[PDB]
Parts: structure tokens; sequence; C-alpha cells
């Protein structure tokens, strides 16, 4: 089974994320994402936002089954974060949870 916390770190270090609810956004709309991951307590207009512009792109929105300080906390960062994109998965499998 797809171990999140584990993929979803080889991915930041094998490929390329962007991490915030901006970037998220402006990649989605541009059609540059592979994947969004949302944080469960990400706000309702961004979530919102994210999984209209991933629709119309046809790019698979995630919802991490934990808060934004989690999210950061598995990324590296002492700081929330309610939203990412994978643009390059790396080595990783974390395509898979789309």
């Amino acid at each position: 089974m797809v171990d999140f916390a584990f993929e979803l770190r080889k991915a930041q270090d094998t490929g390329k994320i962007v991490m915030g609810a901006r970037k998220s956004i402006q990649y989605a709309k541009m059609g540059g994402a592979k994947l969004i991951i949302v944080a469960r307590n990400a706000r309702p207009d961004i979530k919102e936002d994210i999984e209209y512009y991933a629709r119309l792109s046809g790019i698979a929105v995630y919802e991490f089954e934990g808060t934004s300080v989690e999210l950061g906390t598995l990324l590296g960062r002492p700081h929330t974060v309610s939203a990412l994109a994978v643009v390059d998965p790396g080595e990783s499998r974390i395509l898979a949870l789309g």
C-alpha cells in the first residue's frame, strides 16, 4: 500500500513539488501539476478553488487526513502548509494516490 508520508517526502526530494495555496492554485490553473494535495483544514474557498481548477484540467486532488500543521511537518517545514502540488513525482509512487 502507498505510504503517504514516505512517498510525499520522496517526491519532494527526488522530484519537484510546489507548496502553498497560491502556487498550488497557479499550477492547477496552468495544467502543470500532476496531483494536488490539500490538508483537511485548508480554508473552504481554497479547497473549492483547487478542486475547480483541477477538475478543469483532469488533475487528481487528494485530501490529506491531517491538519496543515501535520502536513507542514511532513514536508520538513516549521509552518503550516494547506496545499501543495506535485509537479514531478521523482522516483516516488505519490501519484498512485490519484
